[PDB]
């Protein structure tokens, strides 16, 4: 069945490790047979789709099989000896954990005192529970609208920071930006309507932007004459950091610069001694700054150089606001693997 869709997504798994996901699959869809949701959907749809969002991660076999299980112990006929007996010790332990954790469609300050408590256990416990919010944020229409201030609240105090924490970024975006249409819904209607283009558009954009910046740099004799390699990444800002700010700093959506935001990180060819590492450090930065302002055009007086003075958290990096693309403004980052967190 549902199966078709989540197959192609489990391809960077051992043969040995999908099978143990399709018999993971096969037993949840067995499991919630007859099942169904607030919305009319059969319930298997949900644990395929927190699977779905656990293998786009590329998450550990126990895991993504844990994902379609994660619900086969609260109220239901399965016993957590036949999980065990079937899946093994880790996939039994992963799914107690995220059952006794206050599940999926349940004061909540009991519910986010258990998902510490289970902090001994494993953050594999969490990592199924994020990949579950995320799914439940997705499908939250079929929610009460006081549930649903309740559920959003918790997301951006407790998951939407966990996620942050662990790394997963596009996880963390996702969550934050649902949590904040729940929330505060007139203001994420207020800026959604404003930026005229969508996160599909967006993302294009930050890649076509990486793509010129990547192939300008390798072009650049002199700097890959002092340079190792190099890395362009970028991000689109997502809608909930550009309100926090708003609110925080006082500046317009018209006032925001990081709406793309591009960072170059460098690492430079090895060096004699160690004086003359540290200056090729500084030395590489400021050409790629050259190099960026050549490429784009640099916005009156926003070059703020953090290489000569750093922040007191220790921040150094070189920053640019330009302007890129179709006539839009991109903030470009500079900094070394070194100056790197
Ligand atoms: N990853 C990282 N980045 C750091 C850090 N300190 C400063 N920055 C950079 O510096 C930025 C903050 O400082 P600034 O860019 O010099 O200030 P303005 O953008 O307001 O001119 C940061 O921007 P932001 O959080 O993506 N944007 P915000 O929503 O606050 O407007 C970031 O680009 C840091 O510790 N880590
Ligand atoms: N210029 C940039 N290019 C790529 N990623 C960035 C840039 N600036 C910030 N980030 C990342 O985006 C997150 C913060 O972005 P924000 O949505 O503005 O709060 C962090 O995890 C940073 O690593
Ligand atoms: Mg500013
Ligand atoms: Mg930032
Ligand atoms: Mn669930």
């Amino acid at each position: 069945g549902l199966w078709n869709r989540l197959e192609p997504a489990l391809a960077y798994l051992a043969p040995e490790e999908r099978a143990k996901v399709r018999e993971a699959y096969r037993f949840a869809e067995e499991a919630h047979r007859g099942q169904l949701r607030r919305s009319g959907e059969p319930y298997i749809t949900h644990p395929v789709a927190v699977a779905e969002i656990l293998a786009g991660l590329q998450m550990d076999a126990d895991t993504v099989a844990a994902g379609l299980l994660h619900d086969t112990l609260e109220d239901c006929g399965v016993a957590p000896e036949e999980l065990e007996r079937r899946f093994g010790p880790t996939v039994r332990r992963i799914v107690e954990g995220e059952t006794k954790v206050s599940k999926l469609y349940k004061r909540r300050a009991e519910d986010l005192r258990q998902m510490f408590i289970a902090m001994a256990e494993d953050v594999r416990i969490i990592i199924v529970k994020l990949a579950d919010r995320l799914h439940n944020l997705r499908t939250l229409e079929h929610m009460p609208p006081e549930k649903q201030k309740r559920i959003a609240q918790e997301t951006l105090e407790i998951y939407a920071p966990l996620a942050h924490r662990l790394g997963m970024g596009q996880l963390k975006w996702e969550l934050e930006d649902l949590s904040f249409r729940y929330l505060h819904p007139e203001a994420f209607a207020s800026l959604s309507a404003r930026i005229q283009a969508t996160q599909e558009a967006r993302e294009r954009l930050i890649q076509k932007a990486i793509h010129l910046l990547q192939e300008t740099l390798a072009r650049d004799e002199l700097l890959q004459s002092q340079l190792q390699g190099f890395e362009v990444t970028g991000r689109p800002k997502h809608l909930y950091s550009i309100w926090k700010k708003m609110e925080r700093e006082g500046k317009t959506l018209e006032q925001i610069y990081d709406l793309l935001a591009v960072r170059v990180i460098l690492d430079p060819k090895p060096a004699p001694t160690r004086e003359s590492q540290a200056l090729r450090e500084k030395q590489v930065c400021y050409h790629v700054l050259g190099l960026v302002h050549a490429l784009w055009q640099p916005i009156p007086g926003r070059v703020k150089d953090y290489i000569a003075v750093p922040k007191p958290n220790g921040y150094q990096s070189l920053h640019t606001t330009v302007i890129a693309l179709e006539g839009l403004p991109l903030e470009v980052q500079i900094r070394t693997r070194e100056m790197h967190r």
